[PDB]
């Protein structure tokens, strides 16, 4: 309320814990990205001044960092079915479902080197998953870079499908539908093929998508 | 000037092309991101008011779909090498490109499938490569996911690395070495591997890093 300051004059520290302050700003960024992330409303939704946040963190730069950490997967549990490509498919499947989720992470990974320690422990893991396979250190590095870059570009682009789909709430059969006769038309100066990849488009689903590249990806390496 | 609707009371069209538009929304688009694309000051910007613009689009998502199909590269050409997989390789390498030099389309197409006139002929060219390889159409399907999320996730996680390198001016080794305190530290808590990867992390570049992770996937496709 206006004039709060001149009372002051006249004479309230509120404690928190860093990690619940990281837990109220993944639930801040999940309703609504990185632009609904405002430390005044974040310290309000804790029953606090903004001067209880900045004991935790510098800057809300900081809070990014620790958020993108905090909602990091777990390592893969190693299958046991003896083959790797099984782990690897799981720990990059379990970071896409991470993404989807919080999708604001997406774009923050790579001006926010993600070094926290749960990114630390799952890359490891992964790490570790390709080494027993054999691996060579520039063989594992290339691996590494295809299985997370076609994570993150996958879940870029299923993340914004899915949030156009919500707002327009239209599937993909839908949407090939819609577009129709533009593509009836336009696909008319290319070859038979491009017209039967964006047929069979019509029936793919996000999870589908993603499981196919990724099996299609981890098949062929060694 | 405040008052010019009261002087219109006693008693000017600026016709422009569609293409003109397209061209001038790219270059505010390169500029300053989706958020530099305001129609007033595109407008502005080709000496007309936004009437002008709306002859031809009836919406500025219109033109943020045809300026992400205007950037689209040209089909890659056919290297003659024999190997479909150089093919594959040039076409990923010049989207890649595009969206480095373009970086407001990364997160642009997962919600504006794009098929437009150069996107649609760039995608025909990769789908023939792949079925004069004999994949057949599920194998291709899946492959052409993996190309294309690889080059997404790859550009955006590039793009936004060398706009914060840009920023606060640092490289690869430079951060490996501002963060060596914390990651000394953070490492000792895994095996060997992971702070190994970290130090060959150091001599990587973007260049690179794109085209090992892009070598390493289709290498064993097929
Ligand atoms: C910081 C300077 C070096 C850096 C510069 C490149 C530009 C952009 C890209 O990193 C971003 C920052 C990024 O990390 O993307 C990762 C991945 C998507 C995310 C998600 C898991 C997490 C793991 C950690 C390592 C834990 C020990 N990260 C730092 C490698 O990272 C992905 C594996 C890419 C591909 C290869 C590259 O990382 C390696 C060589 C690297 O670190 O390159
Ligand atoms: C619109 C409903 C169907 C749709 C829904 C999925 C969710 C998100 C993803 O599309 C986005 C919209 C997207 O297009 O990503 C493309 C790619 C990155 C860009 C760049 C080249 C351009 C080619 C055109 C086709 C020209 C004939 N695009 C529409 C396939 O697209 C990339 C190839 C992904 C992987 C596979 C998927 O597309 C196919 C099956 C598809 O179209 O799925």
């Amino acid at each position: 309320q206006p004039g709060s300051i001149w009372l002051r004059e006249v004479k309230a520290r509120q404690p928190l814990s860093r990690e619940q302050i990281v837990q109220a700003a993944v639930r801040l960024l999940d309703e609504g990205g990185v632009r609904n992330l405002r430390m005044r409303q974040l310290a309000d939704s804790l029953n606090s001044a903004p001067m209880s946040l900045y004991w935790h963190v510098s800057t809300k730069d900081d809070l990014l960092e620790l958020a993108i950490d905090a909602v990091f997967p777990d390592p893969p549990s190693r299958s046991g079915t003896g083959d790797w490509r099984d782990d690897i498919k799981a720990g990059a499947t379990d970071l896409f479902e991470v993404l989807l989720r919080h999708s604001w992470m997406i774009e923050l990974m790579g001006g926010h080197p993600p070094v926290g320690p749960r990114a630390l422990a799952h890359t490891s893991a992964i790490i570790e998953i390709l080494e027993q396979a054999h691996f060579s250190p520039r063989q594992l590095d290339s691996a590494l870079s295809a299985i997370y870059y076609y994570t993150v570009g996958a879940a870029l682009s299923e993340a914004s499908w899915q949030a156009m789909a919500r707002q327009s709430a239209e599937s993909e059969e839908e949407w090939v539908s819609r577009l129709g006769p533009y593509l009836g038309m336009a696909t008319q100066s290319h070859p038979a093929s491009l017209a039967d990849y964006v047929k069979r488009s019509a029936s793919s689903s996000t999870g589908q998508r993603f499981h196919d590249g990724l099996e299609c990806m981890v098949s062929g390496m060694g």
